[PDB]
């Protein structure tokens, strides 16, 4: 029996039409929060994960018929807030004149001229990012274009932002739209599950879904994973990669001891179960723990594979839901406006289903197939050549880096934002191959072919003044200012 508040808030979800599957899974969300689930996952309950198998040991590819059973899916209906963006991420351009969508689409196009030429490619759009993607496509694209909405576009679900104290879904006068919000990429089983997605493409044959950020340009799929898969008869497959100093916004991988008492004259045989503590769970004042990249060194890529008429039926058997561990965001109901109401939005993470079946894992992966970016800052990094184009459309570090992507930190006065950092790339993008750190503090600007080696600052203690480095500039183990 649910409380007056969670009754509103499906009342509220039925009258705008939303899916059922969609209300149920936020509904059992709603419940936990109402008895004090914060979604914080404290030190105190986890442990590291010490050996994983590793993607490089692997050698044997699947068959024709797994790979031909096999899903891509890019995730693409998230907010940039962070980079100030107000569209589509993937709509930003990775090398001149290419997106991250332009990449990627190449990245179908060689998959359907060489593995599968049926390869079923998907995009999970929200409301927001859906009509940019589509147009794009119908311009650039057109045989993508032309089974967008048949084949290609998953629409993620839309969830009540509830009151902090009474958890009643908000009312925002001024502009109601406001009263909804993204549910988090873990959204995707819900959606593909309420929409009869899920069901339609267990029908047709396939049997895997590779799904990654529409950020990653560096995860395509591979085919020893499948094999592997096939083999250890793994229905959920996370791919890790050694954490760096760059690894700072996302999740890490983590392990807790569950005891299954098994047998006659057996004793306690010990199970290690996975699970995924994004940066948003854990406790606000214990956050240098979970910065902490020698204590958990394996960081989420995002780049996970799920055996589909598995997830289905577990979904089946559990009332139509993945209970996914719930992450109670705090905001307020316009996020511009601090004196609009306080709300918490609830939101899962895709990884989280890491838990949700027992023959989940996780693998070890290269760096090569994770190219992140989450800020100005990680955008740069993939816009120098640091980055570079493989024959099959994917961007990898280059050789030169050793796995070691350059750490770059921009000013958050004045990069944070796109229009900050583009301006400070305006004259042209500092080489960084060759650079393994680069500062950047106060207003600068960087001029034509500045190439930075070593670690690299650049202070403008000035302020007032734009410190515009000069053409041809090149910048060695120093720290350069006016
Ligand atoms: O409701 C949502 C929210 C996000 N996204 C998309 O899903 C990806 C989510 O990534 P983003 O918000 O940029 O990053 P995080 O959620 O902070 O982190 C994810 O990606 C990190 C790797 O970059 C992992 O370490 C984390 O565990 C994983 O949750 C992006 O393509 C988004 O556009 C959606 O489609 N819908």
């Amino acid at each position: 029996s649910l409380s007056a508040a969670a009754q509103a808030c499906v009342k509220k979800m039925r009258d705008a039409k939303v899916n059922e599957a969609c209300i149920r899974t936020f509904i059992a969300q709603h419940v936990m929060v109402s008895k004090g689930e914060t979604g914080s996952i404290p030190d105190s309950a986890i442990m590291p994960v010490d050996s994983l198998d590793a993607l490089d040991s692997l050698t044997i590819e699947c068959d024709n018929a797994v790979l031909q059973s096999t899903v891509v899916l890019k995730l693409n209906g998230g907010l940039g807030t962070g980079m100030g963006l107000c569209d589509a991420k993937t709509l930003l351009e990775v090398k001149d004149g290419k997106t991250f969508l332009d990449f990627t689409a190449l990245q179908v196009q060689y998959l359907r001229q060489h593995c599968s030429e049926h390869l079923r490619f998907m995009l999970m759009d929200s409301f927001n990012t859906s009509a940019s993607t589509k147009s794009f496509l119908k311009a650039r694209y057109p045989w993508l274009y032309q089974v967008f909405d048949s084949e290609v576009e998953l629409m993620q679900n839309q969830v009540p932002k509830i009151l902090q104290d009474t958890l009643e879904p908000a009312a925002w006068a001024e502009n109601p739209a406001y009263e909804w919000a993204p549910p988090g990429h873990g959204d995707i089983y819900t959606a593909l599950y309420g929409s009869g997605k899920l069901q339609e493409l267990v029908e047709q044959g396939y049997r895997y879904m590779f799904v990654s950020n529409g950020d990653n340009l560096g995860a395509t799929i591979d085919k020893r994973v499948l094999a592997y898969m096939e083999k250890e008869k793994i229905d959920f497959l996370m791919e890790v990669c050694r954490r760096t100093e760059s690894d700072k916004k996302g999740g890490h991988l983590a392990r807790q001891t569950v005891y299954v008492k098994g047998k006659d004259g057996q004793p306690d045989a010990e199970k290690r179960v996975l699970l995924l503590r994004e940066s948003a769970q854990c406790p606000k004042a214990d956050m240098e723990s979970f910065q902490d990249i020698n204590k958990y060194s394996f960081f989420n890529t995002n780049n996970l594979w799920i055996r589909l008429p598995v997830l289905l039926e577990t979904m089946q058997e559990h009332g139509g839901t993945l209970p996914l561990p719930v992450i109670r965001n705090e905001k307020t109901v316009d996020s511009s406006n601090s004196a609009s109401p306080k709300v918490y939005q609830l939101e899962t993470a895709m990884g989280a289903a890491i838990a949700m079946f027992e023959s989940a894992s996780a693998i070890v992966v290269p760096r090569s197939r994770f190219a992140p970016v989450k800020t100005c800052a990680d955008l740069l990094a993939l816009r120098s050549d640091a980055y570079v184009v493989t024959d099959d459309f994917r961007l990898v570090l280059d050789d030169r880096c050793h796995g070691h992507p350059p750490v770059v930190d921009l000013d958050s006065a004045h990069y944070k934002m796109m229009n900050g950092f583009e301006k400070l790339v305006q004259h042209g993008v500092p080489s960084l191959v060759e650079c393994k750190r680069v500062t950047v503090k106060g207003l600068v600007q960087f001029g034509a072919g500045n190439v930075l080696t070593g670690t690299v600052t650049i202070e403008n203690t000035d302020s007032a003044s734009a410190f515009v480095i000069p053409d041809g500039a090149k910048l060695n183990d120093t720290t350069a200012s006016p």
